[PDB]
């Protein structure tokens, strides 16, 4: 697809065997989900931007499906107001921005 | 051009004749720059980030180029992390998302 950016591009992802919404989201180094279970060893981890920093686990090896394609990569899962596909999966899928 | 995400997407911008250094964020639904000086009166504007929502300054109708593309319109400044190019701005060069 070609997503414009007249709105949020918010996608529907498959994670941990759950549909969610996502934004896909250049200016994130990593892949930062709300609360939810995933599989396996973790470590702490802080993320921060405009409004300060929050502590999120972070999860190695996962997979997901975004918008129909297969990646893996690192999650990070903890008390952010959004979903977020961060660079560390868009490479997975081949996106680019363009213009 | 066609930028991948392999490191972060970072562009030179110029402002008041002023070359810096930004992010394209996709995820950013507003463009929001480093403590600066611009032109004109100010507007009082909450942004929210994975941490809570902060107050920035808004600069309606400002002269920017990105990537040697110009664009007119809205310009936060405040404590951002790195200077970012969001979505109102993005859609004005023509950006899209593309895998
Ligand atoms: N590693 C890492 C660091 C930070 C994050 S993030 O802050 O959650 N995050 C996702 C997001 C949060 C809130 C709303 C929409 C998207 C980043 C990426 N896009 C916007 C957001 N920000 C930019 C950022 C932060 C740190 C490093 C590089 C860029 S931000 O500061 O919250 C922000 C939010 C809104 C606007 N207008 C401008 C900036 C994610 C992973
Ligand atoms: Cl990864
Ligand atoms: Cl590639
Ligand atoms: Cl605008």
């Amino acid at each position: 697809p070609q997503i414009t950016l007249w709105q949020r591009p918010l996608v529907t992802i498959k994670i941990g065997g759950q549909l969610k919404e996502a934004l896909l989201d250049t200016g994130a180094d990593d892949t930062v989900l709300e609360e939810m279970s995933l599989p396996g060893r973790w470590k702490p981890k802080m993320i921060g931007g405009v409004g300060g920093f929050i502590k999120v686990r972070q999860y190695d090896q996962i997979l997901i499906e975004i918008c129909g394609h297969k990646a893996i990569g690192t999650v990070l899962v903890g008390p952010t107001p959004v979903n977020i596909i961060g660079r560390n999966l868009l490479t997975q899928i081949g996106c680019t921005l363009n213009f």
